[PDB]
RNA sequence: UCCAUGCGCAUGACG
RNA sequence: CGUCAUGCGCAUGGA
């Protein structure tokens, strides 16, 4: 079987000639299948050539790899050729180079391939080359812009290509390089206020891929257009506690002589709070880092309240101050500052809570909007929002709300898996379960945070409602936008025209432009190398000291620290040990004699290790140069010794 | 299956 | 350059 649709046929035609073209098509056109056909044709040709045919397919997300190995490639070609569903998570007893030698076809993930190539350049002796393959295929090429995995990969291919040109002229023989296909929904357009900038961006993409031309369907376009149902665009749009909190912020400002130089509930105030916090850290002073941090917490509460039930802000600060109280209690087992701030809060805490019960509330507007939508439904919907906490708050509020229960439409939250912002990350398994549930109708509506926007298989949904999120199927579209669609349309128009412009270009001029872009990218990479190496020069054993940032006291030295796994830094020598405190709630966490959090107590190879984080400490060189904050160890060019387990045997 | 950690990347907003 | 929010990948250790 594997019959190929017509509009797919023409667009794929050039690649069958060895063309390293790009194929951009819309969503739902099943470019996976045309990709399969192309792979099949390339391999059959290499069979006729009596030469080995290798394909190494790449994706930026794992689940895509699983889907292609599950539903697309193996079904059609499993019996014809060897296929492997490679991924970083899937424990594979065998190393990558072997499967490079042992499988005719490969689904994979970019970073894995890059790591193998790095080992080739390194002394690990695990070797692979883009030349070793006969064909490289990529999905969502549009990510090949800025130091992305795809881009980092192709840059090597280019460099080699230019050497190949020089050798072609200088020498009759030249080394080989593979064909390159690239598939995307749309090449995309970045920060292009002009069709010229857009044209340049597109050309930069093509250069990164080194592709011959872009390809899109116009002749057979009507067939695909009718075949694919495409939704219509649309946009639809719908205190006292805040005042008290602002008053308290002003009270702290008066108590700290802190000038916001900015409005309330704005990013710039937070940015100033952080910069002031850094200055206080370098000054080793309190009510400066401390109160600045407290103010930042307050402004976070504000921005929460600006869109959210102030109950949630009360919960936010309930959590914050209760945990601070617990830290102080552990320390005890308080000064003018902490007492002032804590009491300044607790005094109004009950009143704030009472105010929180009073609705007098964007969320209340969205509730009415949503219920009105549900009356139309007769059943699938997707919410979106900026943050993770937002999704949980929405799900909690909707579940609590009786009206939505009366409607009988269930709802659940959904987020990514990155352990960031100290918020619970959903696991890939859990995400898969939830989307399966919604597809089955177990959950009528799914709250999301851009995870559902792409990758995850969500289709045939009546409505796609949004809640201040910058950005349906089954021939049913109920787009909503509560609180940039026009500007987005303008950009789409611009990129389409730029694409047509590039398609209608001289092959010579086009080749010259893309060649220049290739050279530029290579030069940028070389410059990046130059600066990156210069960063790591000092490599001092011990030229710094770790200090608590609330109480600017020496906490460690430069030499007492040791490294385990060449990842984690730790301080044995219990002179430090008697200082730090331990606390847990629900391996364990570490805190300060001042309540300042310090890190966690990891255990490696059986040694108990009070591991820590540079973020929560402030540097103090031996040269007495000003204090510093790095947010990560690698920023420091000096080198710490790997721990010797023979030492500290005890 | 879960936990914790390190590293890199892109996106949007903001300065 | 920094900030914040969001999403992704890789590599670890333990259970
Ligand atoms: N040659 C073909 N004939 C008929 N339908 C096809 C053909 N090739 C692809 N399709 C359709 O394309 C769909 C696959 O789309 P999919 O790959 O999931 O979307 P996308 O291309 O956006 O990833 C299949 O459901 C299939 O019906
Ligand atoms: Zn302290």
């Amino acid at each position: 079987e594997l019959q190929l649709r017509p509009y797919q046929m023409e667009v794929a035609q050039p690649a069958l000639d060895g063309k390293n073209i790009i194929i951009c098509l819309p969503t739902g056109s099943g470019k996976t299948r045309v990709a399969v056909y192309i792979t099949k044709d390339h391999l059959d040709k290499k069979k006729q050539a009596s030469e080995s045919g290798k394909v190494i397919v790449l994706v930026n997300k794992v689940m895509l790899a699983e889907q292609l190995f599950r539903k697309e490639f193996n079904p059609y070609l499993k019996k014809w050729y060897r296929i492997i569903g490679l991924s970083g998570d899937t424990q594979l007893k065998i190393s990558f180079p072997e499967v490079v030698k042992s499988y005719d076809v490969i689904i994979s993930t970019a970073q894995i391939l890059e790591n193998s190539l790095l080992n080739l350049e390194s002394g690990d002796d695990d070797g692979v080359q883009l030349s070793d393959f006969s064909l490289i295929i990529i999905d969502e090429c549009h990510h090949t812009n800025k130091e992305a995995v795809y881009n980092n990969i192709m840059r090597r291919y280019l460099k080699q290509k230019l050497r190949n040109n020089d050798l072609k002229k200088q020498n009759k023989p030249a080394i080989p390089l593979p064909q390159i296909l690239g598939l995307t929904a749309s090449p995309g357009v970045g920060a292009a206020k002009k069709q010229s900038e857009a044209e340049k961006h597109i050309l930069n993409i093509c250069a990164n891929l080194d592709a011959f031309t872009i390809k899109t369907v116009k002749e057979n376009l009507g067939q695909l257009k009718h075949q694919i149902k495409e939704p219509c665009k649309k946009f639809v749009i719908a205190n006292p506690f805040k005042e008290k909190l602002l008053e308290i912020m002003a009270s702290i400002q008066t108590y700290c002589q802190k000038s916001p130089m900015s409005d309330f509930g704005t990013q710039h105030y937070e940015q100033w709070a952080i910069q002031m916090e850094k200055k206080a850290a370098k000054d080793g002073n309190r009510k400066d880092r401390v109160c600045a941090e407290h103010l930042r917490k307050y402004n976070e509460a504000l921005q929460i309240n600006d869109t959210i039930r102030m109950i949630d802000a009360y919960s936010h600060l309930e959590t914050f101050y209760t945990d601070e109280k617990e830290k102080k209690f552990a320390v005890l087992n308080l000064d003018e500052t902490d007492e002032f701030l804590m009491n300044l809060f607790f005094d109004n805490k009950k009143m704030l809570k009472k105010l929180a019960e009073n609705p007098k509330e964007k969320l209340i507007k969205l509730r009415n909007t949503i219920l009105e939508q549900f009356t139309r439904s007769e059943s699938r919907g997707i919410i979106f929002t900026k943050t993770r906490q937002s999704t949980y708050a929405l799900s909690q509020w909707i579940m609590e709300n009786a009206k939505f229960a009366e409607v009988g439409v269930k709802a659940h939250h959904l987020i990514g898996a990155g352990h960031s912002s100290e918020v619970k990350p959903m696991t890939q398994t859990e995400q898969k379960e939830v989307i399966s549930k919604f597809r089955t109708g177990e959950i009528n509506l799914l709250i999301a945070t851009t995870v559902a926007e792409e990758g995850l298989d969500i289709k045939e949904c009546n409505i796609v409602i949004r809640y201040g999120l910058v950005t349906a199927r089954a021939d049913e579209s109920t787009y909503v936008l509560v609180t940039r669609e026009i500007v987005n349309d303008f950009r789409e128009k611009m990129m389409y025209k730029a694409i047509n412009r590039v398609q209608n270009m001289k092959p010579e001029e086009y080749a010259h432009k893309i060649l220049e872009l290739q050279v530029q990218s290579i030069l940028e990479k070389k410059m990046k190398v130059k600066r990156s190496i210069a960063k790591q020069y000092n490599d001092n054993p011990s030229l710094i000291t770790l200090l608590c940032k609330n109480c600017s006291m020496l906490v460690c030295s430069g030499e007492n620290i040791h490294v385990i796994e060449k990842m984690h830094h730790v301080n044995m020598t219990p002179e430090f040990k008697g200082l730090y405190i331990v606390r847990e709630n629900k391996n364990g966490e570490i805190i300060c004699k001042c309540g300042q959090a310090w890190g966690t107590m990891m255990v490696h190879k059986g040694l108990d290790l009070p591991c820590l984080k540079i973020r929560n400490f402030v540097v103090n060189f031996k040269n007495n140069s000003p204090k510093k904050q790095y947010k990560k160890w690698v920023e420091l060019p000096i080198r710490f010794p790997d721990l010797d387990y023979s030492e500290y045997c005890l």
